[PDB]
């Protein structure tokens, strides 16, 4: 496998997002101001509670499926290998490494196989939109950590996906949990989301190292970045971190992760986070407290060491 120079798009993506000329756009932005090579198009799917049963794909949340299949397109056009992510989020605000239900199943009580059949039906349908566009990858998972236990309805899962798509398949597990996960066998790609504080990275990269030399499978961080504020680079998977605006601690973040992992040969690559899909105004940049490079210097470092390899 080879370096994999990604960046993560579609995050903020909505029904009709995708038929729109700015969503074009702000692809192309994010290819020539950081010389990515993949994007990953990270879509969230709805459920009501960490403890609900439908996973809904089908709302004004979610894009269609032809504008999704136009933007896959368009991002092959721009010679872009494309990584579908397609993940849940819930309603009530709970972070989906939270849903979870009783190990038993209970008369009156949602169970495991309630929710993994509709999540298995979510994930299927975009298995064959992976396979239809020629997606490079797929990961049929992300950050789910209380249900990495049910390693026997992943295996499930990743057998149906398999009778749809030919491609590499991959699960997306949280920071510091790569060796929670007992399914890396079922899979072809192992990756983790890797918010690592920027003064952790090698007691942390040296715990995954040990965890991937076991497996003799390609690794990458398919979700890693920092917002632009004070406090962020510490904790830089804190979406709503409370920090002062600070474009340098992004920059500083950016420059340390890479010169850290550029050693390790393990490390096969990143799905950055994020770009947006609606882009702010680059006169906006300097005011952004967000994930978002566009405009910033860290935009620069990316590109920088994207072309390095």
């Amino acid at each position: 496998m080879e370096f994999i120079k990604g960046f993560t798009f579609g995050w903020d993506s909505q029904k009709g997002y995708f038929k729109t000329e700015r969503a074009k756009e702000s692809l192309r932005l994010m290819q020539e101001r950081t010389a990515s090579e993949y994007v990953i198009v990270a879509l969230a799917a709805l459920q009501d509670t960490a403890h609900s049963t439908e996973v809904d794909f089908q709302g004004s949340h979610m894009v269609d499926d032809d504008e999704l299949i136009e933007l896959i397109d368009y991002a092959k056009s721009l010679g872009l290998k494309v990584i579908l992510k397609p993940t849940v989020n819930c309603r009530n605000g709970t972070w989906r490494a939270h849903i979870n239900f009783f190990d038993m199943d209970i008369p009156g009580e949602p169970t495991w196989d309630e929710w993994f059949e509709s999540y298995i039906n979510y994930q299927k349908h975009y298995a064959k939109i992976a396979e239809k566009t020629n997606c490079e990858m797929f990961v049929v998972g992300c950050e789910m950590v209380q249900a990495e236990r049910r390693e026997d309805k992943w295996r499930e899962l990743i057998a149906e996906v398999r009778k749809d798509y030919r491609g590499l398949v991959t699960y997306n597990t949280d920071k510091y949990q790569e060796d929670n996960v007992k399914f890396w066998d079922a899979l072809d790609v192992i990756s983790s989301s890797g918010y690592y504080p920027i003064n952790d990275w090698d007691r942390q990269l040296d715990r995954i190292e040990a965890v991937v030399k076991q497996y003799d499978k390609p690794f990458f961080f398919v979700e890693a970045g920092c917002p632009s504020r004070s406090g962020s680079a510490l904790l830089p998977n804190k979406w709503d971190l409370e920090g002062a605006i600070n474009l340098q601690e992004q920059a500083d973040y950016y420059q340390v992760m890479f010169e850290k992992t550029a050693s390790r040969s393990w490390v096969g690559g990143f799905g950055l986070w994020d770009w947006q899909t609606y882009l702010y105004d680059e006169k906006d940049a300097t005011k952004n407290d967000d994930y978002g490079v566009f405009g910033k210097p860290a935009e620069r470092v990316i590109k920088a060491y994207y072309q390095s390899r």
